[PDB]
């Protein structure tokens, strides 16, 4: 049976601990992959940690990080929420230097780019065989959210990238039913810049929140209807959410447009509430350390810097990094709406510390109706390791 | 379907071994979480030991336990009675630095612990994800059981504490349906101190026997109805059960108070057995080694201090610890009734043993209608450690 | 659904291999369990090797074998078929230091032996909860067949010796529904001894043949009927099948009594086929060395040494040691007959050779309606280990 | 429920990346097994990889070469498709020293062959038990696949050689229902040789393509009925697909005999294609490096040497080794029909590196309707492994 998810994002006060991997203090003697860009999604039933891996382990010779990003030999794979990215409890995904992955209610559906960079393949997994294929369009780089995909009443939704990461590229929106690509569409973008969306459902349709690798501060904003037509343009709230960006008292919104005239970005992610939003974003105005979810009131909608509630989760003294949005589904939290949660990626290693590899573990927090304490889950893993000897 | 759980505990003459987890010889090569505080519950169709993680393994740098009783990376975790707390064969439950968990018959509800100190927050799992949230309500290290939480007839019951550890403090009961709050209730116990309980139903109603770490030697007892309404006091049997305590000779019993003048404590149990109780301790007075489980004879309901029976299973040359209760649902045993099973705590490490570390091992007994002789299934493993060196 | 179990033995003019679980070369590198007395039991969907262990893994210090045979750390657990015995793919049985495991049709049961040597308990675990208890009745080392039970139509049955190993002792039969005893019978066999018997399902009724360890070279064998009527004595044929033992020309059989004049012994086994029986044993006379099966035409029935077929499985210059009886459930083999299968353990280290510890690999054969040739599917290990140093 | 797979293969424009196991790397450091000729085989639910093991694992002295070939520790098992070979995931299948495997829609059957080299058996296993049986009719190395059989409507299909390996040999069909013997036939191919066949189904028909030992450079080609009645001789394609092989410019096609002249080979596969094949081979023409396939027009049926399309996936600067075939069960593609796949073998160490240790990595591909780029999706293993010194 197909997941519905139609209904409307909850309302939430805050954000509660759901999962935490402890990855990397695991990782010291255990058999754990050395990862990135983990995320989350989940099915009718249970949800999943995904993963990148070098194929290498920590405290492993191979986890010399000399090893290229864009590899042969990474593949996505995953494990139940909590659990560290062990090789015992891992379930092969697909071949992929990118992917996203998300369940529409029978199945899981996966999207696994690899191929050279010059003529890149996405290959789409249904329920754990290939089912499809996308070739680069415009031969540079296809790449896509390294987040949940959204799955609506059986069509599975999904955002990629194909183009230079540091100017004007080309954006799409993809559409799928059991693994076959059934609609796509072209994203007029000029001056705007997308990557690796964060998207949840919401209302029927689908909302991202994304990275603007380009110039913008901002987060550049989309909403797909299930025909994939589309708006698109940048959260509207006088508050920047990337890394790096300004002060928020030299910032100023905007519901169209880049701001902040600054090149270099991070995976972020936000939510709609009702005219509001929680945005998340890093700490340090400049580097991948600590993690903070503000709301601000009419924050989707207008230039507000009206900030209703902050909630800490990553102090500002431990290392962040990446984070990504998905929902619990109707069947699993009980609520007649969609409950949104996030999750952040505490990247350890290069390029801060002086260690051959580089991985990272995971916290997971989940909306409910009441404020939470600020406090730091931070990663822990006490570097270097003994094969940084 | 809901269980039941509304039969009466079994009478019993004795206890049989259950099982047996081995997870510190096991640890000394394989991969091994260090735990602490590990707990048995049972679903219709499985019995489960949960525990604390540091997030490290046994024989790694990890740890080293200087590294905090309430931390950020501490985890609620769980594999099947009997195996090794192993990395392979665990499953996530929740951020937890105190947890209880129980099973209703459909799903399984966790509740985890953590956060601030002074601003905790304690999440509720059902069937896998946060359902629902419960803040710190007296600003003082919210905590909880240890042991399993029980459930009748699809409502699942417990109780927390949130204040000071050492003098009065404020205790609450719970009652959740599928994971939501569905009532609360403050417990008047002026005097009387409860941490820790150790709790399992009978004749519809759920009995706790607690830890009093004010000035009790005894243990308080407290009698939870459906409709939240309670009767509260101390196990009435003229003989002490906590460690440290003093002598049976010098001791009366209570029914309404704390008795003994002393400090500390430790989480043990005990069952009702018509007016009798079976009451485990340690064998020591003062220290937390052997355990043995008397049986006296109208113990429940009056100061006495009649033993009908006395079963050893740890020696006195051994470490012990922690004990708590659970019952076998009827859907496993067969029997018309609640067969009382309990579990014991083998601590090896700091504070007595010269290690860097802590952990634990643990056996697990059930009712039988046998006497059984006496043992020691003590922990085995042999101390220190490589990684003590 | 309970298994039938009432069809006759298969008749069978060889064994082909079933599975080799290598679990000592395994067990080099990685996480093994040392373990003792392996044995084999189907469900009707998969087959098991039960095993004890030390709670110690292959290469580590506890692996150690100064550690007492029947200790309080000696577990029962379990894997499929051909899976070697880790720590990751283990399941939990029971507590025991002696053990018999079988399968009804709908749940496993399994018999763990363990406490004190003067007053021992054996629990019965129902699918995996104890569900009774056996007390020693005579005070003396009370166990059972370390090889698979015997169920037929809902009720399994099994044998234990209670007494001295090397002069007469006292032997039952036990039955039980569900993990409940519902009969027992004591075994008149003066003169005679009864130790780990190996039995199996035959036209409705349970046959056994078992080791003595008083004064016998021949196997004591006994036929048990639902109504818990008995009857007992010697395998007739003129040819002895246990170790240490004479020689095939110095030997007379009997068809009711012991025969050799010899005091140890080993577990092995024998089938009925008709009058015939397929005896193993080892190819040494004396040591535990090699393993053949000899089919003897009216074997089971006269003092038979008419040799209609040997094959060999275990070469003279390899360790064997134990071996034990199961059959395939008809569900599986899809026979409208009950196929023969046997294992043989390989026992490597003490006392022949010069390690720490102790362990032991297997291979598994069934019936097959051909004839297969002589070959040596050796344990393979190359002794002595990194821990030996 | 059996799988049809009556439907015709379907005609594919390329192949897009399933999975990569990177069980080498990952060896490096975690618990992998030691193999060789892994192959990929479906159910209607899962596809799975399975190997030979030593029993032995990466990087232990287990993994000394001097363990002969066809040696009595050697096994078959699986894991699913992606995940590497590694003890903890691991299924046992057999007692093999060569193998076939495959799933007729309710469940697998598996075929291993052990033994002595004059007298081998092979057993085959139905549901996980043996259920049959087929000893060495010539008395020299009785031999299989290495590959997927092939299931049509509930009876499986493969191909077996018994006699010399650089000679003329025999060859048979068997065809099993539920892992039972009911058909053979004996394959007249006199000046023709037939080793380890990749095979898969075709239009209710099975078609195979093999290995020519003696003196074929062209691989020789068997299409077989449900009736075992069968065609056999060489893919017709003027182009060689062995290794060793000559130029295809110095090559002459037939469709009914060995060319080329030359003596040693390699495992490989083919997929007819209406009229056309996809051929596979290595990149050179002498050593077991690099892999790409070809499309040649009218390959099946002439001595063609029109190249319609050429695929890279191993480059020519990385070992390659075994490629075989199999198809995707219409249950899982949702194609009205046969989706063809294959894998291929990465072998690193002896003979052409300076470790103590044979073993191999895979890469598995699928066709799809489009073209996909040129990449070398190769092992990544780091040579030597700390055994090494
Ligand atoms: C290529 C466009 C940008 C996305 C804004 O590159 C990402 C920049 C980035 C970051 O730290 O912001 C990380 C992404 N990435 C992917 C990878 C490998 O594919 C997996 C570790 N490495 N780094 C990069 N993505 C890819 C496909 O290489
Ligand atoms: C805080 C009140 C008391 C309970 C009587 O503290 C426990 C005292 C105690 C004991 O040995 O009696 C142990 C409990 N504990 C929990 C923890 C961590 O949360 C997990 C290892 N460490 N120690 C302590 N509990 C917490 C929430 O820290
Ligand atoms: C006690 C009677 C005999 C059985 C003929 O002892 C077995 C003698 C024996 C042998 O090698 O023939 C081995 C059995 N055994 C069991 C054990 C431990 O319980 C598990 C390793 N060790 N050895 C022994 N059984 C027990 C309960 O200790
Ligand atoms: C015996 C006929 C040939 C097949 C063309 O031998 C294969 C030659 C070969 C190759 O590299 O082409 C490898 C096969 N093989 C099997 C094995 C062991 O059975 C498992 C590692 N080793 N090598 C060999 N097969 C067997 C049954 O030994
Ligand atoms: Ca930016
Ligand atoms: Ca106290
Ligand atoms: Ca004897
Ligand atoms: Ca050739």
């Amino acid at each position: 049976t197909y997941m519905n998810n139609t209904e409307a994002i909850c309302d939430v006060k805050g954000f509660a601990p759901f999962s935490k991997d402890n990855g990397i203090r695991i990782g010291s003697r255990g058999h754990i992959f050395v990862i990135r860009e983990p995320f989350v999604s989940c099915s009718p039933i249970e949800c999943r940690t995904f993963f990148l891996t070098q194929g290498s382990l920590l405290n492993d010779k191979h986890s010399n990080g000399t090893v290229k990003d864009r590899s042969p030999f990474r593949t996505l794979m995953s494990v139940k929420v909590g659990q560290s990215p062990n090789v015992y409890q891992a379930r092969f995904e697909a071949v992929a230097w990118s992917a996203t992955a998300c369940h529409d209610g029978k199945k899981w559906m996966t999207v696994g780019v690899t191929g050279p960079d010059s003529k890149a393949v996405a290959v789409i997994h249904y329920g754990g065989v290939p089912t499809d294929v996308i070739n680069s369009w415009a031969g540079d780089i296809l790449r896509t959210q390294e987040s949940s995909c959204t799955c609506i009443q059986g069509d599975c939704y999904w955002v990629m990238t194909d183009g230079p990461a540091n100017r004007q590229a080309q954006y799409r929106i993809y559409k799928a039913n059991q693994g076959r690509i059934i609609g796509q569409a072209d994203i007029s973008f000029n001056g705007g810049h997308i990557e690796e969306c964060s998207c949840y459902p919401n209302d029927g349709k689908v909302e991202c929140v994304c990275r603007d690798n380009w110039t913008g501060t901002n987060r550049p904003v989309l909403v797909i209807s299930p025909d994939l037509s589309y708006r698109v343009g940048y959260l509207c709230a006088g508050i920047p959410s990337d890394t790096p960006r300004g002060e928020d008292a030299q910032f100023t919104g905007s519901c169209t447009s880049p701001m902040g005239n600054q090149g270099y970005g991070v995976k972020g992610f936000g939510f709609r509430q009702g005219t509001d939003v929680w945005m998340g974003r890093t700490i340090s105005r400049t580097s991948r350390s600590g993690f903070e979810i503000l709301r601000i009131k009419n924050g989707w909608t207008q230039t507000s810097k009206e900030q209703v509630r902050k909630q800490v989760v990553v102090d500002n003294l431990n290392w962040s990094g990446y984070s990504g949005s998905f929902t619990l589904p109707v069947e699993l939290s009980g609520k007649d709406c969609l409950v949104p949660c996030f999750w952040v990626e505490m990247i350890r290693g290069k390029p801060e510390e002086k260690t051959i590899w580089t991985s990272s573990s995971s916290i997971v927090m989940c909306g409910v109706d009441y404020e939470i304490a600020d406090w730091s889950w931070h990663d822990g893993a006490i570097l270097p390791f003994d094969i940084d000897k």
